[PDB]
């Protein structure tokens, strides 16, 4: 169903909704795993489907249509507590490429492509846990997709090398996050 902002389990799924109060979005839950987000002129908002907790070796699948008219990402999205770390594993993206301005760790080949990996700093921002300050780690996909698999271990790992040591796992999904923008998109997580 379409819903106002919040979080839950919807046909065996988790979901999060989320929007900064601008206007401009609709969030629908959908059949099994899917959700539907309809966007125009909105503000900044994130939504999918996943799950909660997530785990450091799940292999998602995705399929459906993403259709961005301006500044908007799929990816993987998550968070780990202890550290606490908000990550972003990016498979499509509209008009601006997320990990401008971060700073860039190394690569990593996983599921097709070759993704490039980066790090930034959050300080005293909105968390899970509070006010905080925290990393936020981004695997970038080279070649742009709709569909497929995100085997998370590949990227987890090549985290680690770089440094990062993931501890408790939060939720877990495949999320649309726009920003200032219009668009569509329709996704199935599995």
């Amino acid at each position: 169903q379409t819903i106002q902002p919040g979080t839950g389990y919807n046909n065996g799924y988790f979901y999060s909704y989320w929007n900064d109060g601008h206007g401009g979005v609709t969030y629908t839950n959908g059949p099994g795993g899917q959700f539907s987000v309809n966007w125009s002129n909105s503000g900044n908002f994130v939504g999918g489907k996943g799950w909660q907790p997530g785990t450091k070796n799940k292999v998602i699948n995705f399929s459906g249509s993403y259709n961005p008219n301006g500044n908007s990402y799929l990816s993987v999205y998550g968070w780990s507590r202890n550290p606490l770390i908000e990550y972003y594993i990016v498979e499509n993206f509209g008009t601006y490429n997320p990990s401008t301005g971060a700073t860039k760790l190394g690569e990593v080949t996983s599921d097709g492509s070759v993704y490039d990996i980066y790090r930034t700093q959050r300080v005293n921002q909105p968390s899970i846990i509070g006010t905080a300050t925290f990393y936020q780690y981004w695997s970038v996909r080279r070649n742009h997709r709709s569909s497929g698999s995100v085997n998370t271990a590949n990227h987890f790992n090549a985290w680690a090398q770089q440094g990062l040591t993931l501890g408790t796992m939060d939720y877990q999904i495949v999320a649309v996050e726009g920003y200032f923008s219009s668009g569509s998109a329709s996704i199935t997580v599995s």
